[PDB]
């Protein structure tokens, strides 16, 4: 019947962004959560997708989304500090593939995603 | 270097929510967009994921995310009205599978996603 | 330690192959099965992938695989007659997306897959 | 109109199978190929899926397939020696996630897949 907006990156720190390697941290807040008080499925995905986009930028490329996949491994909670790590695992002539993982402050794996993108150009 | 928060469902209309069938509409606004002025990949995913969650609720179930997939077909733009349609395509004893599609106001297909969930219970 | 080769399409009937629409039937035999006597995960995928390839051919296109996804819904068994139905759900300038479903002789849904392909040309 | 059966593991060597780690090699032969003389999409998937199944066995578990994904990176060719490497990247109470990669004899990455399985038991 009613639910609040889901928001992502109301806070973040770019730790690394260089040559296809990206690390970004963010703290889980109330707008990150679903009904059950866990990190929203869309929120966690958006975290990964954005970092994927940064990997692409870091390569001097312009990209457009094609297909994306995600596995949910462990719930995120309010006040968790999530470390988002992106890597380009395949750079093709016309496509790129990015792998992105999220771990919490205890080192536990939260989710893992893969992004298949089309290279719009340089 | 810098980017704004990505937000989803700052506005929405639930048109249908009954027995595994869900339709929700929303208007694309500035917080929905990426750098290039298109609907953000995470935004479109979050739209689908939330409606998937509603399909599950509409069945009287509690669900937890496992794996999710999305295909991006056509860009969303500022002021687009996006119609989000969810259906449970498989209700298993212990898992559910939801298909979710988004179409714009011109009837064009924007994206399509599939959600594989674990049934936490009734 | 030891396992037999997995084989697909040692028998098949093309029922329909026209303008992006494909239906193919096949009977599950011993070489289709895994250790537990169910239709092998790779076998069911191969069934879908091949029919996806036929959808592409039926459109007068040449395609190359990019990314593919599958959901397993119900086990296939020896002597099942599996109906494999393929459709192009999106024909883009440079990519295609195919949806493929398998149902058994009792009308039950066995698996469902999605193929994202690159158009090599006409 | 006509096409030959697609077959997988008509030859193979298990190099490693221990505690969630699996390496298997196989040589690409004529029955592995599609129309265009490349390794068939279903063939490469079947290679990965089978090794995923071995990872699960190596853990003393019984598994059933749920959802699987694959990215195709570079074509396989006749006489290629493909090295298939599987790992369990997440062992949950009720599910497992396997990552599987294939590289050819030149060290080039051919494809990469992810398997989400349900643990039937011990």
């Amino acid at each position: 019947f009613h639910f609040d907006a889901i928001s992502a990156f109301e806070n973040y720190e770019i730790e690394k962004m260089r040559d296809g390697h990206v690390v970004v941290t963010t703290k889980v807040v109330n707008s990150s959560l679903n009904y059950y008080g866990n990190a929203h499925g869309g929120y966690l995905f958006t975290l990964c997708d954005q970092i994927s986009g940064l990997v692409v930028i870091s390569l001097g490329l312009d990209g457009v989304a094609l297909q994306s996949s995600i596995n949910y491994l462990k719930a995120g909670k309010l006040d968790d500090v999530l470390t988002i790590k992106g890597e380009c695992v395949h750079q093709g002539r016309t496509t790129c593939v990015m792998d992105v993982d999220i771990t919490n402050q205890e080192g536990r794996n939260v989710c893992k995603a893969t992004f298949t993108m089309f290279v719009t150009g340089q």
